[PDB]
């Protein structure tokens, strides 16, 4: 009875198994099987035939190391085969474990568990179980794992991965064998269109700054994963305009001049080489490329794993709920997620926050701000392009982004202020310093959390928490979970809890539609009128962002490196960060009618 | 409910706890508990949490938490020894720092960890409105206060008890013990106790003869130090002219006097001991560690000293193999090692009876001549424990004097092969067993509870027997789960597929009663107790490095041994009559105590 994980359409998504048993009756044992338990110990005594009445006792329920608890689920973990499906060496090697499952376990420590298997089989000969034939044949076996994977996660991996991962983190693996059906509040459709949006835009930014050059040279085809349409291959031939190479599978196919022309080398963030003019320019022989194929197959191409990471991040405004999660290029490359665990600067996409605080001390998108050098501080922030503006409305200041009066408005604003809203937002009072840099936007956050920040406007200034559990039921059928979600519109719930309010209606309502002149009146997509959006870009673009809405979802989308790293000059947020965004915000939004803030 | 450990005589000795889980109502959880899990991590997604608060209701009885500990309560009990409403800020915090890696952060397994997890919670706590700063200080200040109840309780027959645990934890692993399980053990409670003093007894007279060999300590704590054995740690404060005066671990301080440290003579070696102590200043120093014993009144103390030597006891039914006493050292508190399951040791003479009984098999009688004449085996002449030899002698005499010569003679005569193939049959190792004429003289390694097993051949009439200890287990319902099927020497005995196994026969019904006797004659011309249904032979092996007695009647078969854990001498007038037959002796008189005769068939 695993841990099953659906969507908010009903559908199975991840299957999580835990601590498995398969009870057998002693009969259904073949004699070798005891007979490798009773070789496993020299002296027994409870010839070790009573140990034989006794295993019968324990035959069933023995732990046998990852999860194993009894002959059948070690049979099923290790080998993938029934009790009678195993081997001689296999038997020995099961039979070898119940004394210490870690130091004798062939996963952990390969090395000692051959010696152990091998010593029970050389105990087996001598008490005349087995026969020589039997014993040379069994003794010269290697390990012969073939361990099932019994964590079921191949639909939506980050979806899946999120449920087993954040049960761990708090309830350790217990959680796991307790069988329920987790019921998400993932949509299916829109979790599919972020996979494919974050996969394309990373691919985009990872095409123009060229290549880069095969992921490994001299190295081993089998240490390889295939994943987002890529399948490594290990070049074996390079010519005038096409190389051929060796794919996991043991085919051999020849990427013609037009599936890797594209190739223009990268010299760095800012510049890349001149096109390539032949195939040994591009590759070398025994280099580990990735290649990719068309609709059914046809041709091939050579492509390119991002180096660049990025994240979506899409929650319900009104109760906090999570419609869909991607934690980076593709969850095989790396299954860390980067929307929960990826700490960054916000850069710019802060803002919004403090502008919106500013609104509630008095001011509008209108009043005056200056634009320049501030001293103050004895640290001089500098703006983006290195100028000031003087005397600007509040709006303009916003929509270009000044450094300056950002640190003139949270010295008007007060530290602490900015700090309550952020704290409000998901935050730790050990993650936000007390100094005037948290107007700047180099706070370290958690993408979910500027989610959490943005849906304040969206909403109309209410403190929404993010949820992914809808209900849980236990494995019979009963619920012994519904999620009661702080409302941040309780009558809303039309086409119980009550959230605190964290914003003047009037404040968030204005932040709202400056957001929504952001995107309709700077920059430059979709058909749409109820969309309100911010992007940001850290010092040396070291980070991409766009946070933005309408009256039913929130999307926060990022672009950077792991290691931080320069993403280019002309890389900025609505460059690197906004085409992620538009192409999930279009495609979710679809045939839905225009939903806006309510100004209540 | 956990496993229990009882006698034949139906005495309850050990209970062992295994896999602990006390569900809690959840509005019997106090909210400080509850914070602490929800200040446990930095973000929950499923200042307030509130989501968590919901479903930590789920698994609050179920989490895994260390060291056996399932759920908030059993975590509790574990390592404080506490309920949820008795554990303190801290604790809580502590608690609520393990399930993310209950190994990483476990307390007693990585207590600076620990630390660091739990403080960095309480300021995760104070943070969030949960805890005052005046609740912060308190808890962030206390240490790891660990009060582990022992939940494995066996302190009655400890040999006994960690008999059953350790040979279930060997064969099944932990799982064994989470089972819950009666353990009715074939263990006699009277005859346990029996050994258990002679045993003791036994190795205080060796030592005692031996000498003084000083303090177990000078100027360390006296905290550090466990009572045992009738044995009680005292720190020596005034040296007198006769007499001396020690703190003990109560604090009362108890004067020891002449007569009570006069028998220390200083230990100079095996074969060497000092002069009569003249004075008390000779024996102790201010500030020593030494070891105390009371009268029964507790109104006279003696200066004791625990012994380095080592022995064992192993009595065990000839018709099944029925374990009915072990005592595997001196004292379980002093050494968890069982020496008479585990101390593979050299038989010596204690070998002979077993190629004697082969020597009849062929053909011979306790009366046939033997030859004891100087015999030359390649680059080795073994010599007979006088160097002397004695001609044409019945066999049964041969045996009797352990003359060597008659041995390697005998082995010879039977075959070194054929000879290993009747020891291993008798329960020796195969691999313990060379293949040289040395193995007349006992140079294999054994286990004396092979010796018991072996010893047992000639008791029963030739039959090969098996050692059991679990005699039946019971579940927590009181059914009966498992039945021993023991084989049986003498199934019609027990009345004086199958439902009843026959023992296989390893010796022809005469040889086992013809070495029955030949043993008999052993014991009653030079041994004491009034019983004339006993058999036995001493055995020691070169330079007395160990003593040896493997002795029975009818229905009792007692092997004991004597020797230093480092292979040592035990000095030249150490013989297994001298060392190891006083235990024996001992043991068996008591045990056999109004009881009729009983001997071989
Ligand atoms: C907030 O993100 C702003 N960042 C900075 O002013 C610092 C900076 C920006 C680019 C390179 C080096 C340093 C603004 N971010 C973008 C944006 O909002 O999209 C601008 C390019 C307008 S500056
Ligand atoms: C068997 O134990 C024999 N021992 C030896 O040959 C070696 C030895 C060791 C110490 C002293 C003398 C000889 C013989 N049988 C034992 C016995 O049965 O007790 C003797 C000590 C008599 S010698």
């Amino acid at each position: 009875k695993p841990l099953q994980v659906y969507t908010a359409d009903n559908q199975l998504i991840a299957e999580y198994g835990g601590k498995l048993s398969i009870p057998v009756e002693y009969k259904q044992i073949p004699p070798n099987f005891i007979h490798a338990f009773l070789a496993a110990e020299d002296s027994s005594f409870f010839q070790n035939l009573s140990k034989e009445d006794i295993l019968s006792l324990y035959v069933n329920k023995i732990f046998l190391g990852k999860n194993a608890y009894g002959i059948a689920a070690a049979a099923k973990i290790y080998y993938n085969k029934s009790i009678n499906e195993l081997s001689i060496a296999q038997m020995a090697m099961i039979a070898g474990l119940p004394k210490a499952p870690s130091k004798y376990n062939p996963v952990v420590n390969p090395e000692r568990a051959l010696e152990r298997r091998n010593w029970i089989l050389g105990r087996m000969l001598q008490l005349g179980y087995i026969s020589q034939a039997e014993y040379q044949k069994a003794v010269a076996e290697p390990i012969n794992l073939n361990m099932p994977n019994r964590d079921l996660n191949n639909i939506h991996p980050y979806a899946g991965e999120m449920v087993r991962s954040e049960l761990v983190k708090h309830f350790g693996e217990q959680a796991i064998d307790s069988g329920y059906k987790v019921y998400t509040t993932i949509n299916a459709k829109r979790q599919a269109i972020a996979e494919k949006a974050v996969q394309d835009g990373l691919e985009a930014y990872d095409r123009r700054h060229g290549w880069r050059g095969a992921e490994a040279h001299d190295k081993p085809l089998s240490e390889f994963r295939a994943y987002a349409n890529t399948y490594p291959a290990q070049v074996t031939k390079v010519n005038s305009s096409s190389f051929e190479a060796l794919m996991q599978d043991g085919s051999t196919v020849t990427v013609q001049w037009s599936g890797m022309s594209w190739a223009r080398p990268y010299r760095n963030a800012n510049s890349v080489g001149a096109a390539p003019s032949r195939a040994s320019q591009i590759v070398k022989v025994k280099d580990i490329v990735r290649l990719r194929p068309n609709e059914a197959k046809t041709a091939w191409s050579l492509v390119q794993v991002p180096k660049v990471q990025g994240q979506l991040i899409a929650i319900n405004p009104n109760d906090g709920s999570i419609e869909a999660i991607v934690g980076g290029y593709n969850f095989y490359q790396s299954k860390f997620n980067r929307a929960l665990q990826g700490w960054r600067q916000p850069g710019s996409t802060i803002k919004p926050f403090l502008y919106a605080l500013a609104l509630e001390r008095g001011m509008t998108p209108y009043s005056m701000v200056n634009d320049s050098p501030i001293t103050i501080g004895k640290w001089t922030p500098k703006n983006s392009d290195g100028r000031y503006l003087g005397m600007i409305p509040l709006r303009r200041a916003l929509y270009l982004s000044r450094n300056t009066v950002s640190v003139r408005l949270l010295q008007t604003v007060g530290i602490e202020r900015t700090r309550q809203l952020f704290m409000d937002f998901g935050l730790q009072e050990d993650q936000i310093p007390r100094n005037y840099t948290i107007a700047l936007g180099t706070p370290q956050v958690l993408p979910i959390q500027m989610a959490t920040g943005y849906a304040t406007f969206a909403n109309g200034g209410y403190r929404v928490q993010p949820h992914f559990i809808q209900r849980i039921e236990d494995a019979y059928g009963k619920v012994i979970y519904e999620a009661k979600p702080e409302y941040a519109c309780i009558p809303c719930i039309n086409a119980y809890r009550q959230a605190q309010r964290i914003l003047k209606s009037s404040s968030a309502y204005d932040m709202a539609n400056i957001l929504r002149d952001v995107i309709e009146h700077g920059t430059g997509k979709i058909g749409r009128s109820d969309l309100g959006g911010k992007t940001g870009t850290t010092n040396d673009a070291k980070d991409a962002w766009f946070a933005g809405f309408n009256g039913k979802l929130v999307t926060v989308t990022w672009v950077g490196f792991d290691q931080p790293t320069t993403l280019g000059r002309r890389e900025y947020g609505g460059i690197a960060a906004l085409p992620i965004w538009i192409n999930f915000m279009g495609q979710a939004l679809q045939g839905t009618p225009a939903a806006w803030v309510r100004l209540e």
